[PDB]
């Protein structure tokens, strides 16, 4: 592998390859500059050489196009497609092409480790942002599942807000129509939403106490009160005892009410930092 | 465990009496049903769930039914309902999914046919044809339903004596679908599968290969067996070309291979 160095055509855009951010398991993630307009993008190349993967990654774009346009996802700007004989690599080659952001969140978080815990309006803020987008995916007809929240897929923009990226995990419903009840395009039961719900009360745990909760509430904790009923709430055992998403962003916002904070304001504390 | 049979259901105007059962397994159980208003008589799929992970994987089996229902070679749709987890029975979420009856599972219908020999030429033709057509029905939706469960166990025989697919419990296909229709996406697993059906009707067991030597009845099929159990995924036809070579030889044989299966209707 050598993409960096390439230039790489997508519609109209020019694309020069500059390096790379991110790689993994289906994929790669690069920065690239359109030669003609000096935009800078994060462009994700995706390699197949197996239908179940061509249909995977399909459905990763499919997600990604659907959820731009929330503050708080990552913005979908094109995609494109190298079939397996046109392509350098002999594999099926999908190009998906998103808005640049700032960095990882955690390498931010990581540069505050030397100098103590987050504040509670730091998290507050964090945590707000990442489940608005949660929410923006588990409100549309019929419900997109997350299935992998974590940490460390968190991206932190240009204008340090939180945006969420990684939908290759994601499922949803097809062919949704838009004594017993005959089921409606009203139904209401949960089809994944209580294991998103699990991972961000993981998530929120961390933040505020900087250790993985599965291995309680830290016994001698006074920081961090203000998230303790929302966390015991978000990690309960049986799922269906879990707060629906709607329900912790309700929540989040009395609390920052509460706090005199505009939760969907640039996290400013962290982008002070250094992580991209 | 089940306590079912000699219930009542209701299902908006139908009053339905869960008369026997019919099949079972795992997610759920089918039982033949009878409207009480009008003497018609389908099959009742009932899926229990007690975990989001199953109510997604039925409420997504119903919707397949549901968008596929209408072809010949497809169970049809009628109806589907829901008990939440408190109001029912079996203290579990509870989906009512109800259907057309068929005649019986295909293989059943086979098996009897086992003591006259063979199956002719066209008997096999007709099935597979039938079956073909359905799965071509599934993949030339745009997005392409794919099967992934495709199995002669799995073939109902209507009341017509034509083959209807019922079971879509494993189907998946591509959601927000819009640069992308040339991607295989599952298509061709369901040829093998298939391939592995025509097979089985041939010689009467499953491959896994060879075509037997000594064959000389089923010569018709053999390069279409071959051209669809192609190791490699991408040499394998598309559904498309299956059934228009199944067309071909049943114009060559003076079939209609979409007309009743009537050496099976007979069992």
């Amino acid at each position: 592998s050598d993409f960096v160095g390439q230039t790489v055509e997508l519609g109209e855009l020019r694309l020069r390859v500059r390096r790379v951010l991110a790689e993994g398991g289906f994929a790669f993630v690069y920065e690239a500059q359109d030669v003609g307009s000096g935009r800078e993008y994060a462009l994700k190349r995706l390699l197949s050489n197996e239908e179940e993967k061509n249909r995977a990654i399909i459905q990763e774009v499919c997600f990604m196009k659907k959820l731009s346009g929330h503050p708080n996802i990552v913005q979908f700007c094109s995609a494109a497609s190298i079939g397996k004989e046109e392509s350098d690599t002999g594999q099926a080659e999908f190009l998906l092409l998103t808005e640049l952001c700032k960095g990882q969140l955690v390498e931010f978080l990581k540069k505050m480790e030397s100098r103590g815990p987050l504040s509670c309006d730091t998290v507050l803020k964090i945590f707000y942002q990442t489940c608005r987008a949660v929410q923006h995916m588990h409100r549309q007809k019929p419900p997109i599942i997350h299935r992998d929240l974590k940490v460390e897929n968190l991206l932190l923009s240009n204008q340090g807000t939180i945006k969420l990226c990684d939908f290759g995990s994601a499922t949803t419903i097809s062919h949704y129509p838009d004594t017993p009840e005959i089921i409606d395009l009203y139904s209401n039961f949960p089809i994944g939403e209580k294991q998103d719900i699990w991972a961000l009360g993981c998530i929120l745990y961390l933040l505020c106490f900087r250790q993985h909760p599965f291995e309680s509430i830290p016994p001698h904790d006074t920081q961090y009160t203000v998230f303790h009923s929302l966390i015991r709430a978000m990690l309960q055992v049986n799922p269906e005892e879990r707060l629906s998403i709607a329900e912790v962003v309700h929540q989040l916002q009395e609390i920052a009410a509460a706090r005199n904070v505009n939760p969907k304001s640039p996290i400013t504390e962290l982008l002070e930092q250094n992580g991209g």
